[PDB]
């Protein structure tokens, strides 16, 4: 079973992944976890970071390279991804390939039905073949409260300094609603929308 | 010995690689070769295209997403270019990494001292640990001619229709003008810079 955690930065999806594992684990499944972007893994998603750090000229001015470079990513993940699957009875990812499709429709202010999610569809799920989730989770949160986290975290970690998309409030806000949308349509699979007081337990037991 | 043939768009580089093959050849050394773009066996390399084609929303109006692609292409070779070069005794390829310093800095009206081509120099020599092309061949021809060579091709090949940066003709002459500043101060490695009526048989001498 292939489960997807989505949500804007700061929403707390490191956190819901460490506790679905141990509620998976708690009811005697196995459990692989991989997060996205893969920093290190792929140059893809190192430049990636360091472009929205300020980094590699104009790349991060342009969506559609971002949402590549994330695509890219993936892609060299796809015989991870299968093979994770096929050894573990549960497989968690930390962002997918939806948060592509929301940051990029909220970059361009395009909303789910528009042009950018339907590119990262043809892209990424037809295209470069990445599976498609048996289940995306949306851990739903306030974009006041996700921001807070964020800024947070920057300032008792000098490591986590926050990035051009994360300074961005209206953006935030406007990912967090074509997230809303996703989830609504069934966007590349089912989708779950859970809060940040959601039960470990029985989530796990709906998914499960 | 990796040889690497540079110029611009129609500028009569394949054919080049062609006739300088047949004359190592003709010396007994074993030959192989390999063209960037490599189209089809890397997805950076088709989106890249296609993006030049018109397609991926903002992609190809970034100077830097666009370089990336190509180093992501080239970074995906590299152990194919290590291999063909323990393999063979000459190693050709139609374009290199310099292609991608001389279009970056004439997209952004810099010479070969600039900004783009340093960069060039540390993400794909250094980071990505691509070789340095023991020699770098520039096809130096003028500008008209290779835009006529580039609008002939569209017209007799209907698979060929001119890209983005074939249909700038600023573009191409500035990208000429880098070029030979590339050669002129050594960019990556020794250069030789030949005209259309170089003999194939004189220019494996100087190379091999
Ligand atoms: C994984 C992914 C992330 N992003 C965005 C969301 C985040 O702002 C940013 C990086 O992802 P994030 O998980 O927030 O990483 P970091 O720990 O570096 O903050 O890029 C996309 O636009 N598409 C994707 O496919
Ligand atoms: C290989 C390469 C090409 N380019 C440019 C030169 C050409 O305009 C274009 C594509 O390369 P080209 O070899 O001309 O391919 P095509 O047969 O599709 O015309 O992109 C770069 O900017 N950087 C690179 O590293
Ligand atoms: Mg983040
Ligand atoms: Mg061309």
């Amino acid at each position: 079973m292939l489960i997807a955690i989505e949500g804007v930065d700061g929403a707390g999806k490191r956190t819901l992944v460490e506790k679905l594992s141990g509620a998976f684990r708690a009811a005697g499944r196995s459990v692989a976890t991989l997060a996205f972007p893969r920093y290190g893994q792929s140059v893809a998603a190192d430049i990636a970071a360091e472009a929205l750090h300020g980094e590699h000229g104009d790349l991060a001015s342009s969506v559609y390279a971002m949402a590549t470079l994330f695509a890219l990513d993936r892609a060299g993940a796809v015989h991870t991804i299968q093979g994770l699957c096929r050894g573990y009875d549960v497989v968690i990812l930390d962002r997918y390939v939806a948060s592509n499709a929301a940051y990029s429709a909220a970059r361009l202010h395009e909303n789910a039905a528009g042009k950018a999610a339907a590119w990262v569809q043809r892209i990424e799920f037809a295209r470069l073949g990445l599976p498609k989730p048996d289940w995306q989770v949306l851990l739903a949160v306030s974009a006041e409260l996700a921001g807070e986290r964020s800024r947070g975290r920057a300032q008792r970690d000098p490591g986590r300094a926050r990035d051009n998309y994360e300074r961005d409030a209206e953006l935030q806000q406007r990912t967090g609603a074509v997230y809303a949308e996703l989830a609504a349509q069934g966007w590349g699979g089912r989708w779950l929308v859970v809060g940040a007081d959601v039960d470990p337990g029985r989530l796990a037991a709906t998914l499960a």
